[PDB]
């Protein structure tokens, strides 16, 4: 049951390529602790919740409505749309895309919702519009999950989406209605049990999202805490790795067991 930063580094050893980390106190802001804080990392699906709180954005602005409902055609699936497929009749709402996003990772809903702001042009021009210089989307998808090797276009680095996620979360850039909102989509993350949940203990917080793309990509986001409410936010990422899913998860998982018993 080694320290946090023993296992990040432990994990890097056993994995390959790069492991990041970062922890954040969430009142202050204030780095606890991190490892290779600054380098850039494929954000993966990871930049959905980005994506959302620009809408929500949008939304307080009165630009945008989440119950504004939006139809599309079978064209427009890509892979890996488990809640959109099933709504070519009915459509959804641009609530329930993000629902869908940011819950199930669900590609098309992403699709969507970056045509409803204008693309992932715009969605990097709120980001620096706050202070984040660092994050970029480039791509739609799926063609952002290529992590090619080190290459800057759809990246973050730990540090940068760990304060943007913080201000997207605390911060007076949304309402607290609507920041209410995107952690509790995050809370209702459907698709990441195996990650930093499987280490949960009872009675904890958490509110995450998770990524995964090519060769060997995967990542999470995460404001967690005891007691049923969130006191840090935790950002890994990992890519360059030949590893399996399974055992990116388990070290994902392991390194969750460590922040949680050294709390
Ligand atoms: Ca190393």
């Amino acid at each position: 049951h080694p320290e946090t930063l023993v296992k990040v580094k432990d994990a890097e050893d056993q994995l390959g390529g790069r492991v990041g980390y970062i922890e954040l106190d969430l009142a202050s802001g204030k780095i606890l602790e991190s490892f290779r804080p600054e380098e850039r990392f494929p954000m993966m699906s990871t930049f959905k919740v980005l994506l959302c709180g620009a809408v929500l954005s949008r939304v307080d602005a009165g630009q945008e409505q989440l119950g504004r409902r939006i139809h599309y055609s079978q064209n427009d699936l890509v892979k890996y749309s488990p809640v959109t497929e099933k709504h070519l009749t009915d459509g959804m709402t641009v609530g329930e895309l993000c629902s869908a996003a940011i819950t199930m990772s669900d590609n098309t809903a992403a699709n969507l919702l970056l045509t409803t702001i204008g693309g992932p042009k715009e969605l990097t021009a709120f980001l620096h519009n706050m202070g984040d210089h660092v994050t970029r989307l480039d791509r739609w998808e799926p063609e952002l999950n290529e992590a090619i090797p080190n290459d800057e276009r759809d990246t973050t680095t730990p540090v940068a989406m760990a304060t943007t996620l913080r201000k997207l979360l605390t911060g007076e850039l949304l309402t607290a209605a609507s920041r209410q909102q995107l952690i509790d989509w995050m809370e209702a993350d459907k698709v990441a049990g195996p990650l930093l949940r499987s280490a949960l203990p009872a009675g904890w917080f958490i509110a995450d999202k998770s990524g995964a793309s090519e060769r060997g990509s995967r990542g999470i986001i995460a404001a967690l805490g005891p007691d049923g409410k969130p006191s840090r936010i935790v950002v890994i990422y990992m890519t360059g790795s030949q590893a399996t899913m399974d055992e990116r998860n388990r070290q994902i998982a392991e390194i969750g067991a460590s922040l949680i018993k050294h709390w």
